[PDB]
């Protein structure tokens, strides 16, 4: 079953981002052939974390998302026994060396309020920072500390809205929005 969402994701995202998404889905027992909306979601999430790490300075962020489970953990432990930060209960996305805290990036289709409420209740470990983006343009972070500057986050929102426009122009946005 070859879907339109799959071919659009392959045409829309970076080949390496696509490959990393495929590796993650297959590692967690999911099929990008049929789990197409999830495939698109993890592609957007990967690109957003990569642009996020692109912001800031040179040695600012350590990248956890993208790495496979065991190695991503290994880096989390290295960072913990180096800086002395509480080991998070679940795998985060990045680590800020300048602010000395883990970062859980979030990309949501609906209201940022609901999404951050859910992920903050599911995290509980209030040490790690939370930064939520949305396709419609909103963003919201812990303590209103949006970590990066305004221009990088504006870039991220522009990319998200471009992806949303492409999905809508291919008659694929409605199935994507009702997926989360
Ligand atoms: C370092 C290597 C791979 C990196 C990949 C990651 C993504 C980066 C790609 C670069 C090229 N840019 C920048 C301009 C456009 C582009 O395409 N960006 C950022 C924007 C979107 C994107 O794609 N980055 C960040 C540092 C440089 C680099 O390449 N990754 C993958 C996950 C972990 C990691 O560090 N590593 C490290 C070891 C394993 C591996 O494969
Ligand atoms: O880290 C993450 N997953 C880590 C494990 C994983 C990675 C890739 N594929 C499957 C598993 C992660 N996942 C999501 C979206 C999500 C939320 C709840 C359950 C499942 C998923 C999805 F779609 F990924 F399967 N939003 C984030 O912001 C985020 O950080
Ligand atoms: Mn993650
Ligand atoms: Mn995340």
């Amino acid at each position: 079953r070859g879907s339109h969402m799959e071919d659009f994701v392959r045409q829309c995202f970076n080949p390496m981002i696509v490959e990393l998404a495929e590796k993650a889905m297959k590692e967690y027992g999911e099929d990008p052939k049929i789990e197409t909306n999830k495939f698109a979601a993890i592609c957007t999430h990967l690109e957003v974390c990569f642009m996020y790490s692109d912001g800031g300075s040179k040695h600012r962020f350590e990248i956890i998302e993208g790495r496979d489970r065991i190695m991503a953990w290994t880096v989390v432990n290295s960072i913990c026994n180096t800086t002395g930060v509480e080991k998070p209960k679940f795998l985060p996305d990045l680590y800020d060396y300048k602010e000395n805290r883990f970062i859980e990036i979030g990309v949501t289709r609906r209201e940022v309020h609901i999404y951050y409420l859910e992920k903050a209740n599911k995290i509980k470990s209030e040490k790690t920072h939370i930064h939520i983006f949305s396709f419609t343009g909103e963003e919201m972070a812990t303590k209103a500390d949006y970590t990066l500057d305004e221009e990088s986050r504006a870039r991220i929102k522009t990319r998200l809205f471009t992806i949303r426009q492409e999905m809508a122009s291919r008659s694929l946005w409605d199935s994507f929005r009702q997926s989360e």
